[PDB]
């Protein structure tokens, strides 16, 4: 699952994305997945500044990157959705979006930002995306449904 997921990771590329999800839709994974790995670029490189020799990436659990992962997963579900033309997924369409997306962002850190490719491993991003699918306050729960519903209607080309 994992190995054809490797070459699948183009799938998320914008020009694999194009006429298969709303504009609005791709214009917002664009921009979510640009937010997030500038961020990591960030982090990371005031990190490698303290030791240049390091192969770890820590991540933060209340830093604006891990924010900006909550919200990018957000879109990438609503990405998920739009190319099924489905509202809930079959579990196995999960499964292989989730391989597929967390393959896709660890070959863009290596890649795209060229940290050591352990560093931001399948599994480190696995782990915080059983967290985004399975003590904030309220006001930041209101905020992250009304976002989650903005998606949501980008995906269904403004509509309910």
């Amino acid at each position: 699952m994992v190995s054809t997921a490797v070459e699948k990771k183009k799938y998320l590329d914008s020009e694999f994305l194009l006429h298969c999800i709303s504009a609005q839709l791709l214009d917002m994974w664009k921009q979510a997945r640009a937010r997030w790995l500038e961020l990591v670029g960030k982090e990371w490189a005031h990190m490698l500044a303290l030791n240049p020799e390091r192969k770890d990436f820590l991540w933060k659990n209340q830093s604006e990157m891990n924010s900006a992962f909550f919200d990018l997963c957000e879109v990438g579900k609503q990405v998920m959705l739009g190319l099924l033309g489905k509202e809930v997924a079959l579990p196995k369409e999960e499964q292989a979006f989730w391989i597929m997306y967390a393959v896709h962002l660890s070959a863009a850190c290596a890649e795209e930002l060229h940290m050591p490719e352990v560093a931001m491993s399948l599994r480190k991003l696995n782990v915080k995306l059983k967290d985004f699918n399975f003590d904030m306050p309220p006001e930041e729960k209101k905020r992250r449904m009304e976002r989650k519903q903005r998606i949501e209607e980008a995906r269904r080309h403004g509509m309910p």
